[PDB]
């Protein structure tokens, strides 16, 4: 039994090879914008409600035309089999489950069709390629097996500087392929238009940090952002996203949904991003922690407690709805 | 001879089982509330004023109608007995005798007549019941008794996330019971204007840290607030109580009594709560570490520490009464 | 040879009795203010200034009608011979030689006549006693001696808790006593106007850390003040008076002269108090590391490293005098 | 293979001689100047900018009328004969190879004509001497042998304190000597425009840290300043230039090129440095580390390895040009 994700992080250790949990934790340079989005959500704190109304009280939502369980997806992580022979099917068929939208990657060790064909109303996140007909008939390929966002990742015109796989001389494993194909472009303003133009689908651009690119993105048509600094793996220094995501919300002011990852820990972490002004939130990590440690059911009992948390935490704040949770306020410490 | 409360906490922990120690000691989640509390009282730094007329210094307050001796109440904290066979009526005669308020549990381990039997003019701690008229019969209980005050907590629409307990299996012993009853809802504040329809008595309001909350606790007809976070046992992530107190002390404006609790560990942080703005403290663990350590004669000496600190501290900084200790000013520090 | 006050801090540690040294390093209750002391300068940086001309630096100023050699003197310091034999004579001897005030104590272990015959125009500092007429007695004994300023300490109306000394059972040796006697009273304003209106020398007052404090003093007539929190030995929680000192500066506006104290252990730290505005500032411990070091060979050789560092930091901050560092301008850092 | 600059550190550790190390190593006092230096950094976010044009990102900047490969040269740094037997020579060709600037000092192992025939278009560091027309033939043999900037040091009147070098009883070997020589005076705006009159290159004042001297300095009609608290080596507690380079490029407005040093240990630190208005760095130490770790092909590895670090931020950050990366926003972090 698991109480915290904590608990997971401890158990994925346990079991993964050094050089794969080492691929999964880490990120670029010195690290040091991975540890900013754990210091970045530390120094929040919230400011509860008390003697609400919670006879009813929901975590869902609504986002990109589906009810969601929770203001929660499962974020793109590449090449899930590296963590579990399942793979990318236990995650998303426990993602499915607990009704939390999961996100299929470009890169994703099983193909997205394959994926797609667990239900659970999937995202599909586009890498931008070299190739570009190559990446638009990536994102027909997601709308046809009934994907319901484009998640398109904006902060990776190449991969940033991995220490930790340097040092480890890391490859994937012959038996871990980019399932997909059978050479990344860096994407630009153009691309996005691209890809709006050949799809019905709401575009959502992953990796907003500066507060004139999450308006630039509204203005593009965009349908949501993610606020993000990739997991502190891409740019080094680079601001943690919850820095950033009060004046993002401020500005885009309703225009389109802004969600936030980075650091996520906790049904009390989701709180904070979400009294910051969060749609919802993405969760990397320590979902492939869980199926590290347990695959299927390991990721279904982490979404259990993640749901478990996020409801304790929004009743103790007074907040019978993710709306209400949106308008608490917040007050930084320290440390 | 204790110098210092950290010297009742040392002989607490040497005394006390483990899990018992754990229940009294943890917060919820990571505890990131539960040390704020003590981070937020060690970046206040006092300015103390010279050169004044201490020729009578008093650390009186008049509170609810009666004189006590410090600005300081014992924190309503269930099941005593669990620290000490004589549980609740060792603290309440030591507290009566100090001429501290004693504010006595819905979830005592003996009857709240018992404990109000001893005498000092008790306060009675509230939680709301799923049977409504059990709560309110409780509230006529500690009324008919001669209990003072209605401490209405406001902060426990259900338990928070204890990972010591969860992680340890705790449970009562069977010779500690709930001593009232031979459960609980969310309160509302539909609950606080039933409470205050159906006594005389004041009614304060424990658990606040918005505001507006503090504001609509006037309105309400509140008597007094404490300004809480329930000593990092409820939301994980709730900001501490002495961060709101300020602003929650402009915002009253004087229309109740404002009391503040989490971390008090020296008359040196009840003098800075008092600078702050607060009418009064609570203090909760170290009762028990003084209870747990030697019993009544343990609290006893704990109350006469803690009295001496106090008298200390207003001197040092020119303040002969708490009247004026509330006009001393702060300045925030580091570490 | 020393190079810096820390090489002396451990020749003292080395050499005193265990009790003696923690008498003389320790602070009031958890020592928050005397870590603090040492925090806040940590925090202030200098921003130099280049290019000027240096062919005469001089570290003089006049202070109280005397020409001191550097921006310092030595602070009260009860009971010198505690930590060598030759006690405050010791200590008067190097100060003297160096150009540096020495401050005669209330309760210093040789008589304040024996000191003062020593020459170098010493300073006095009063404590106010429960019989009056003793106080004004000291007070005319001082300037009789030709004392040139009566430091008057206000920020003991009794003494700090000291759980160091409580918890050592610390008492002075039957062979130290203080000599100027064959019991402390509360000072207060009327108290300075005592002292005023029996001496032509300047009073100065030590221990103001209240803006309004400060400002009164000049009313008051004072010629000085110390802007000191005792070196955290008195309240804990008092702000370091570092941290008002630039306040204060600016509130006095030229009216008296404007000392600080508490964790100068450097010349550098010499530099920080005059660019915050400074007259000059006080060394309290360090000068009695070096006499429990190495008696007044060791006090010659901290004031001869002490005015090295101080010629050093001013030339480098392109200071051809003191004024000159007064007019630095000082930027917060972190740790 | 060194994927980051710490790589080098540990080996410079390994094979330089301890008191050598530490003259590389050290600062002035306490250091807390150069721990600051990294701090400063560490505390400074970037916020990136995402889907700009990267199809020809180039890290190629103009200055003093020469294009360089990157927006950095290579600091002065004395005796570079200390770190290995081929000294400025090594560390020269390799700059020289790299497009990078080498800056050749005053006090350099080898003579500056040496040096200057290696080619890659040097520059040349100035310490005012006691004899002005040794320092002003210094100047024309520097513009005699080709050097393109005089980096006129005018934060060294005399040396700081270095506690390291005291300590050790450091002095050059018998072998490592001041090779332009067959004693310092203080610089003062005399000076400078006595250089500036004796010479037709572009004056640089290194040691700039006031805002109202990098105004003096434009006024002086200086053509650069680099804005450096000497690597913490000169006044300890003076700020790190970081922290004064955003206002010093606001008041400068464009009337000189500003440059920057102290703690640059990464291509990221580089963007940082940039995004806060330098029109380039310096760096000293990791110079050194690589010289001491492999000679010419270790500083070859170094500036390669920056190369890559810059190139990979900027792309990162969505900067196709120096020019751009000066555009983008930064936030203060914590640790
Ligand atoms: C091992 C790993 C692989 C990832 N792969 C991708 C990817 O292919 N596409 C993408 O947009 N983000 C990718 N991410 C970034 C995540 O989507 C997400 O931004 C980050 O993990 C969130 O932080 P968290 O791990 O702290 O929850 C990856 C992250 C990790 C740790
Ligand atoms: C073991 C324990 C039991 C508690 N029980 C109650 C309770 O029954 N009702 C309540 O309002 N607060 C309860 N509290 C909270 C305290 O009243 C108080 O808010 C908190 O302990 C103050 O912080 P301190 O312990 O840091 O002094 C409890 C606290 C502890 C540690
Ligand atoms: C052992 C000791 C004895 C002291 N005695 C006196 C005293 O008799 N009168 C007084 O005004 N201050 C006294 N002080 C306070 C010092 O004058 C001064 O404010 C403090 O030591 C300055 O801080 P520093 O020790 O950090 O330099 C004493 C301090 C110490 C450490
Ligand atoms: C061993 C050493 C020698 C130095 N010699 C000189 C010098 O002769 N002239 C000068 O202007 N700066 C000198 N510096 C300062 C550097 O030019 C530069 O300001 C500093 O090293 C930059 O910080 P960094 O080492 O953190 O990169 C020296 C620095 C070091 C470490
Ligand atoms: O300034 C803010 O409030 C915002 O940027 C912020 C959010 C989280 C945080 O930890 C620090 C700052
Ligand atoms: O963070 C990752 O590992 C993932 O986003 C990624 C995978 C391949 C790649 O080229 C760049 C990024
Ligand atoms: O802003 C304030 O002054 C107040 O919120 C506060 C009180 C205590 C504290 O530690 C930090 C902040
Ligand atoms: O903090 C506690 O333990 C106390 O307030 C409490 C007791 C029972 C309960 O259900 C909720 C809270
Ligand atoms: O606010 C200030 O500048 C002043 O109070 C201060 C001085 C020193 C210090 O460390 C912190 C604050
Ligand atoms: O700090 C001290 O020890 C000194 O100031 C002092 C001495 C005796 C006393 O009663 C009070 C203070
Ligand atoms: O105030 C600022 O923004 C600037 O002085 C600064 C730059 C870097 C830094 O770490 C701290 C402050
Ligand atoms: O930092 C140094 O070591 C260098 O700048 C220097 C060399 C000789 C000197 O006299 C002063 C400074």
């Amino acid at each position: 039994t698991y109480v915290s994700l904590a608990d997971l992080e401890r158990a994925a250790r346990d079991v993964l090879p050094g050089e794969i949990f080492d691929f999964l934790a880490g990120g670029s340079g010195t690290e040091a914008s991975l540890v900013a989005n754990r210091t970045a959500l530390e120094r929040v704190f919230v400011i509860p409600r008390m003697l609400r109304d919670l006879t009813d009280v929901t975590t869902e939502i609504d986002i990109f035309g589906r009810r969601a369980a929770l203001p929660m997806a499962v974020a793109p992580v590449a090449y899930q089999r590296l963590f579990h022979p399942e793979g990318e099917l236990a995650v998303a068929r426990a993602a499915r489950d607990a009704g939390v939208p999961y996100t299929i990657c470009t890169l994703s060790s099983v193909s997205l069709e394959e994926i797609a064909a667990v239900g659970g109303r999937p995202w599909f996140q586009l890498f931008w390629l070299r190739d570009e007909k190559r990446s638009l008939d990536l994102v027909r390929r997601a709308e046809d097996a009934g994907c319901e966002a484009i998640v398109f990742t904006v902060d990776v015109p190449w991969m940033g500087r991995r220490l930790r796989d340097m040092r480890n001389g890391f490859a994937l494993p012959e038996w871990v392929t980019a399932a997909n194909f059978d050479e990344f472009a860096p994407a630009t303003w153009e691309s996005v238009e691209a890809v709006r133009a050949h799809t019905d689908l709401p575009v959502v651009l992953k990796g907003i940090l500066a507060v004139e690119d999450a308006r630039r993105a509204v203005d593009a048509g965009a349908g949501g952002i993610v606020v993000s600094n990739h997991g502190g793996r891409q740019l080094d220094g680079a601001v943690p996203g919850i820095e950033m995501l009060g004046e993002i919300v401020a500005a885009v002011s309703g225009g389109c949904e802004v969600l936030v990852d980075g650091g996520i820990r906790s049904g009390g972490d989701v709180l904070k991003a979400t009294a910051l002004g969060a749609s919802a939130v993405l969760v990397g990590r320590p979902v492939m922690w869980a199926l590290a440690a347990a695959g299927q059911d390991g990721v279904r009992q982490l979404l259990e407690l993640l749901a478990e948390e996020v409801r304790d935490a929004m009743g103790l704040a007074g907040c019978e709805s993710v709306g209400a949770a949106r308008r608490l306020n917040t007050k930084l410490g320290v440390v």
